[PDB]
């Protein structure tokens, strides 16, 4: 139908912003931290501590596929990468104190995007 098009279109315009977005919080990780997941190798206990792990590389694959519906389901995701280093990792850690950096840095960039994502519809 021309109506599914439609919203197939629609889809492709909420993966192109979404890929901006991604681009933008990814830089605010300098240190590629949250780049790939946790290595289940080199942190054999990490699944009895996070249920759900998330890492950039990770959400960059869904995106490709075009897996995120709406930015709430995007938004889920990076939280999930900030919340589950904030629990694992210790305050003082490098870990921790980047997830902090990370989280208010992408906040501006997620502010943004929901208003652009709303007005644009």
């Amino acid at each position: 139908s021309m109506e599914q098009v439609a919203m197939e279109l629609r889809l492709t315009e909420l993966t192109r912003l979404l890929r901006s977005v991604l681009d933008q919080l990814q830089d605010k990780d300098p240190a590629r931290i949250f780049a790939q997941p946790v290595s289940l190798k080199e942190v054999p206990d990490y699944l009895d501590h996070i249920k759900h792990p998330m890492d950039f590389a990770t959400m960059r694959k869904r995106l490709e596929a075009q897996g995120y519906k709406n930015l709430h389901e995007f938004e889920e995701d990076f939280d999930l990468i900030i919340d589950n280093c904030m629990k694992y990792n210790a305050r003082d850690t490098v870990f921790y104190r980047a997830a902090v950096r990370l989280r208010d840095q992408g906040g501006v960039v997620l502010r943004q995007a929901r208003r652009e994502v709303d007005s644009i519809g």
